[PDB]
């Protein structure tokens, strides 16, 4: 017995088609949350037989509505949500000392953690982020709370307790090398002990990690076969800082790679100043990049050249990087990635820029690949889990104005782009993770 | 007999202070719609005597609300709103051929015009744009319809019938030189004849303007003492195309200057490729620039160096440039202007970037000056018109989540920025133009 059968239009990406619009198709969802069939509505009779459903069980979408896959945020600091949107007109250092560290440090209080984490999980779900790869804080128990919160709301997630044994600017926010190693093993073990269906722990070296701790986190990830998340070559100062602290290493990428932290389950945020040779290394190891356009521009870090990454066959997703990037919305990330690629065209760095459709793919299929999840989610193939968002361009109080020509013909050039460019949570009517409807909230 | 007395927080700009926050102040508005007084709420007793009102005529704003000035869009094509947000992933000339020109051409149909024009005026108003400087089409009667629509809704505006006697790229959309002059004289005349309180005609040379039409449009502006608006130095190809079509002249700027189209009532959009010598002329003439950041990026045009424009003491505001820029929101224009300044910092063109507060000044007081309306609007100086927007960060379904700390102390570094970076029409509770409440709509 299928949990759902939907009739209408479906918009997703494949590896040979940035955006595929499937009009008047039927889509079935098994009791276990999987995509069971997807075919033109003409095949209704044959399917009603093959799958033993009656026509009255079909939910007919409005011709104005369309489904698309859940958005995949490959990099976001859940613990930075409370001041996201505040002044960034401040040297990075002061930003860290005034906002970031005091905020994250406050997560020793379980009630502050509960407040913020509940809020950021709700907020990102209602904006269509079905999968989120979160940075939390150095606090094991609070980070465990985040995981518990994402599972309660039904969001797919990686949750990473942060690790740092270096912090000159805010000495109170950090661990001893030994405390960090121990608390990471505890965090991972207590996560796993929970038997969560769609939340997993991830090894998360923070900004300020000694070489001994680096090697030890490497070891943890290796012996437990864990995902890894970190920041890499975000800005010129951070690049110089790592050359000084690790002078024996040829580059930032080598610091991670030689310490067991650059693996085929590794995602690395930013990458603005990676070299071509470093991208080759990423390819070989099967490590991914999380493109964080808003943050890179908002904090004047630099420009990730997404075309070069693509040329090098490096896995790549989009991220939000709350709060470095001020917006919690992957729609904003799509818009900003498009613009960053435009910037490199104007500057004659590249010969072309990325299409909205290409960035739509990165925000969904691309992100899921970067997280090693493209076998389960990312587009509407058969067997994958139903992670999807129902878009109504014409919803109550829509920020979109629609005119004759928006709803017929090549809609992939009209209403669909009007949503990506101008839509917001008002257009996101329903959200599904693993076939279960998670928005509207219960 | 005062029209409104408001008690609460006021946020605006002055020429000495990018953002001034006036907490728990009192503001009076006359029946003529002028700001009669603005003072600390302790002065309530004196002011009530001074201005003969009882204290129950005072409206107390919520503690989570503040007024700021209306936003001033110094450049927008109302006639392009119907396709705003559709594909821009094609060469510029194809975009013009496929989208821009067919859409404007359609404005021969007065119902289509009414439809589109009604929608954009309503949309911009509900997003806090209290003053808009519109491009319409070459059609005189339809442009007059726009003016009448702004007047109906209460939006302060300039309306420009477009003038082009040249169009190789889309020949169905153009005028004869002679027709363009006569129909411009008629547009100006028929609009003035309306006796509009708040809308004025603006001489609008389009892209596709002969030298003969150029000098004649100048004459019309000079003898009629009219405002002028055009595009200048938007992209590298346009700069070059101008070298060819006008080999006589030194540059893009002289072309206009020598034809009486560079005056102390002139606004010029984009200016991405204006030299320093050209900015000096702008200064001497008192000509303004409309910075259109979303457009410059969306169309991969270039970057306006706003820091250099200001150094040359050229008047400058922000524009949305629908549909070149896909967003109708001046909030988006603020966000994009900040990011363009960051790009120049990142590339080391500039040693610093603009602050949100500086860009907020541009969006209001700066834009009002570019339009020559800074004596009547733009901030909360006594005697100005009450063009204002009531902001509620905690509105129903608010895109912003607030946390303890957001609404006290230096809020100019907190909620105010959160609204500016993350807010939308849901937070804009009421809009006032000339002291008249124009939003919510009757
Ligand atoms: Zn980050
Ligand atoms: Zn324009």
């Amino acid at each position: 017995p299928l949990a759902h059968i939907f009739r209408g239009t479906f918009v997703h990406s494949t590896w040979t088609c940035p955006m595929e619009v499937l009009r008047d198709h039927l889509l079935g969802v098994s009791d276990s949350g999987k995509i069971v069939f997807l075919e033109e509505a003409s095949q209704q009779e044959k399917l009603a037989k093959e799958w033993c459903f009656k026509p009255c069980e079909i939910r007919e979408l409005s011709h104005h509505e369309f489904f698309m896959p859940g958005l995949v945020d490959t990099h976001i600091h859940a613990s930075q949500y409370s001041f996201a949107g505040s002044s960034i007109d401040l040297p990075l250092l002061e930003w860290l000392t005034k906002y970031t560290f005091p905020a994250e440090h406050r997560f020793q209080n379980i009630d502050f953690a509960e407040e913020v984490y509940t809020r950021v999980v709700r907020r990102t779900l209602k904006n269509g982020t079905t999968t989120a790869c979160y940075f939390a804080t150095i606090h094991t128990d609070s980070s465990l709370l985040l995981a518990d919160i994402t599972d309660k709301f039904g969001q797919r997630a990686f949750v990473g307790k942060v690790c740092m044994d270096l912090n000159d600017t805010f000495p109170e926010y950090k661990e001893t090398t030994e405390e960090s190693i121990k608390e990471t093993e505890r965090f991972v073990s207590e996560m796993l002990q929970k038997n969560y269906s769609r939340v997993k722990p991830i090894v998360t070296p923070g900004n300020g990690v000694s070489e001994t701790l680096m090697g030890e986190l490497g070891n943890i990830a290796k012996t437990r076969d864990l995902h890894i998340q970190s920041h890499i070559s975000e800005n010129r100062d951070e690049v110089e800082a790592v050359k000084n602290l690790y002078p024996s290493y040829k580059n930032y990428t080598s610091v991670y790679d030689k310490n067991n932290l650059l693996t085929n389950k590794t995602v690395m945020a930013h990458g603005c100043y990676l070299s071509a040779e470093e991208l080759n290394v990423f390819h070989e190891r099967g490590a991914s990049i999380a493109h964080c356009p808003n943050s890179n521009l908002s904090l004047s870090s630099g420009f990730l050249n997404v075309l070069e990454v693509l040329k090098h066959e490096v896995k790549i997703g989009l991220g939000t990087d709350v709060a470095g990037g001020y917006s919690y919305s992957m729609l904003d990330a799509i818009r900003r990635a498009v613009m960053v690629s435009n910037i490199l065209l104007i500057n004659k760095v590249n010969e072309k820029s990325l299409t909205l459709k290409e960035v739509f793919r990165l925000a969904t299929l691309g992100g899921s690949q970067a997280l090693g999840l493209d076998g389960e989610i990312g587009n509407f193939e058969v067997g994958k889990e139903f992670d999807a968002i129902l878009i109504n361009p014409k919803a109550s109080d829509s920020p979109i104005d629609l005119f004759y020509g928006d709803f017929f013909g090549d809609i992939s050039e009209a209403v669909i782009q009007k949503f990506l460019y101008l839509g917001d949570d008002r257009n996101i009517e329903e959200v599904y993770v693993g076939g279960k409807q998670v928005v509207p909230f219960s």
